[PDB]
This record gives C-alpha cells, sequence and structure tokens, in this order.
C-alpha cells in the first residue's frame, strides 16, 4: 500500500483526505495513535511541528492536513485543469479552513457557552460557498470547474460535520444541500462513508459534536 | 501594470505578497481602502468572505492572502522545482500560517494579558523552522530547496514582526537570524523594505505590535 495515515482515532482533520483517498480508488494503511502512545513522547518529538496527521507517500513524509490534501490533489489530478482554476481551488479550500478553525475553537474551548451564537452566525459563513456553487454551472457539478478537486472533499466534510452540529443548517442553501447529497452518493465514497472505519470514529477528540 | 492589490493602509496579510512582488521586479497598483470606506459596507458585501486582501491578475480575481501567494508562486516559479518540493513548501507555509494565526489572535484580542505567555511559548514555535533550515544546505540557502519560494517571503515577514514583538527572540536560533539578514540583504527587497510604501504603514490594523 502506497499511503500511510498516522493520526488519532478521530475523524478530525483527516476525514477529508480519507474521503479523497477512498473516492479515488486508493488504498492506505492507518496507523492509529492512542493517548498512551502519544504521551510516550517519541512519535510527537519526531513530528515536524509536534502534531498529527503524519502522512507517508512512498518515502515522502508530510505533515499538515492542508499540505497533504494539496499534495494528493497535485499527484492525482484533483487541482483544476489550469492555473486559474488552481487558484480558485486554493481560495475555496482556504475559506473552508477558516471556517474549520472557527468550528474547532467552538468544539474544544467554548461548546456550551458558544453553540447558540455559533449557530446564529453560521448562515453567514455558509452563504459564500452557496454563492460559489451558484456561479459555476448552476452548482450542478463541483465547487470549482467541472471536475472534482481536493477542495470538494474538504468542503463536503465541513458541511457534514456542521449538519451534525446544527441539523437542518443547509435547508436555506438548496445548492449546498444538493451538493452534499450528490457527492455523498458517489459509489466508492458512499461505501467508505458507511464503513466501520468511518462510522465507529467520533468526529472529534473530546466527545463533543 | 498587471497586478492590483486592494487592502487597508496596513502591512498585515499583505506584507508577504508585496515583498515577493517587489523582490521579483514586479509592478502592481495599490488600491487603498480606509476604515471609513470599509465601514460604509458596500465593498465588504462584495468580498467573497467579507475580508481583504482582494487581488486582481488580469480579469482573474482572488481573495485570501495564502491563495494570492500560492498563485504568484505558481505563475512566477516560486513553488518548488518538482512536485515533492511544492509539497514541502506547502508544509512550510502552513506552519507559518498556524503561527501567524496565534500572532493575529494575540494582537487583536489579548495583547496585554497574553503577551507574556505568548513570548514564553515562542521558542518552541520557532524551533521547527530552525530544524528545517538545518536540514537544507546548512541553513545557508532557502527554507526549501535551492531557490526562493513564496514560503520564504511569508516566513521572513513572520520573523520580522516577531523580532519587533519579542526583541532578540532569534538569539537562540542562529540560522533564523542569519536567514533574516540574508534575505533582507537582497537588493530589490532591501530597497522595498526601506521605501515609504512599506515603511509608512503600521504592522497591524490596530497599531499594536
Ligand atoms: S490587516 O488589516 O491587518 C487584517 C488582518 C486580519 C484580518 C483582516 S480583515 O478580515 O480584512 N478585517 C479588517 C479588520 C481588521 N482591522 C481592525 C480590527 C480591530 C479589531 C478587529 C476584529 N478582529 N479582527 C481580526 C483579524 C480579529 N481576530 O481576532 O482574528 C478580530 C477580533 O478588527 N482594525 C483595523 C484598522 C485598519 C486600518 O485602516 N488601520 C490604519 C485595517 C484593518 C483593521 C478585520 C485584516
Ligand atoms: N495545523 C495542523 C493541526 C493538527 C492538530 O492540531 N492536531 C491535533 C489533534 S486534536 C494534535 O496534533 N494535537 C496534539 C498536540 O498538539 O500535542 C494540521 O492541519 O494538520
Amino acid at each position: 500500500p502506497p499511503y500511510t495515515v498516522v493520526y488519532f482515532p478521530v475523524r478530525g482533520r483527516c476525514a477529508a483526505l480519507r474521503m479523497l483517498l477512498a473516492d479515488q480508488g486508493q488504498s492506505w494503511k492507518e496507523e492509529v495513535v492512542t493517548v498512551e502512545t502519544w504521551q510516550e513522547g517519541s512519535l510527537k518529538a519526531s513530528c515536524l511541528y509536534g502534531q498529527l496527521p503524519k502522512f507517508q507517500d512512498g518515502d515522502l513524509t508530510l505533515y499538515q492536513s492542508n499540505t497533504i490534501l494539496r499534495h494528493l490533489g497535485r499527484t492525482l489530478g484533483l487541482y483544476g485543469k489550469d492555473q486559474q482554476e488552481a487558484a480558485l481551488v486554493d481560495m475555496v479550500n482556504d475559506g473552508v479552513e477558516d471556517l474549520r478553525c472557527k468550528y474547532i475553537s467552538l468544539i474544544y474551548t467554548n461548546y456550551e457557552a458558544g453553540k447558540d451564537d455559533y449557530v446564529k452566525a453560521l448562515p453567514g459563513q455558509l452563504k459564500p460557498f452557496e454563492t460559489l456553487l451558484s456561479q459555476n454551472q448552476g452548482g450542478k457539478t463541483f465547487i470549482v470547474g467541472d471536475q472534482i478537486s481536493f477542495a470538494d472533499y474538504n468542503l463536503l466534510d465541513l458541511l457534514l460535520i456542521h449538519e451534525v452540529l446544527a441539523p437542518g443548517c443547509l435547508d436555506a442553501f438548496p445548492l449546498l444541500s444538493a451538493y452534499v447529497g450528490r457527492l455523498s452518493a458517489r459509489p466508492k465514497l458512499k461505501a467508505f462513508l458507511a464503513s466501520p472505519e468511518y462510522v465507529n470514529l467520533p468526529i472529534n477528540g473530546n466527545g463533543k459534536q
């Protein structure tokens, strides 16, 4: 198997790259890291920024989830068909990252106090991606151009975890909803999304969702 | 003039890309947006994510500073020599981003209370970049490979603003220090870093630093 994913037993910042790997018919080894292993200290100390995911593609070793996604996109043709489209994919993914940061802050540092304000503010954070969809072939293909990209898998995961956090949060965004259903029903992705290696994992690392 | 930058009269999220543009001998028109004009509300409602910088290259239009950086590096040859080096540059820029986010957070939401602990934690946040330099040509060329990349400009700007925040914070990191000196000696970049266009601006939108 060409790829190794080294992460905690969490969906987290690895859910999107896992989706990408599964939907593209790739195989990969999961190295699961428990609390005991991480506290041991040597794995962490070997990690560039002392964090996970760690990712192996042959004898290339990568850290940072967004770096990993861009890498897979580069080498599996999921980065747009020209340089202009590649910039657009960078835009979209960076917006996805900003919102994911806000989500992670809510989850890990302010769930009970912040959830109401967060759900009240969420439609403003989702409207940019519906605008994006509506300007690209009526939103009936992918988020950028007419072929799938790594930003699609990233945006999809962000949308799914938000539909967990605030159910019905996509009712006001018909295009984003049809987009979730369409990408979710792709066959290899569907299979992965229903497998135990996905369902048995919590979204996050602190029991909140 | 091919390029248009549309950001507040600040350095902020634009200091790096400007640096790159100046160092590559590029010309660009600056459109300056005051807080009064911003607070009017129209330009903000036309911004994809409600933020600036907004960037125009021909009739391609971009938002997000990292998107702009990656686009400039893709089109100017500052994004590695092969796919592996591009992935390493990504890994570096994302590390830079994380630290930049911590810095932005401090600067805007907790300067007085949080500066002391920010400074105490800074060496561990810098140690990875010292390690990277030590494994690429003795730290005596660039952060990745043997030619400059957009990650170099973003990292340089990060280090400069941290030296202003924590004087001598590079005392313990000889390679990062010599790096700041070397890249700043580059002719076009030195010229730009002493010009009024750069010098007359505050590091951040709220004058803290
Ligand atoms: S850049 O101008 O420094 C910049 C950095 C990050 C984000 C942006 S922005 O999205 O385009 N945007 C403009 C405004 C930043 N800003 C402010 C200001 C003071 C307090 C806040 C609220 N806030 N902003 C940020 C980034 C956070 N945060 O914690 O992440 C918070 C809570 O914004 N004041 C400003 C004054 C000027 C100016 O014209 N000075 C002479 C410019 C920008 C600016 C948020 C921009
Ligand atoms: N910027 C990183 C963030 C990864 C991250 O913070 N992961 C957490 C998992 S909850 C972690 O590594 N925590 C361990 C630590 O910092 O010791 C990425 O995108 O990969």
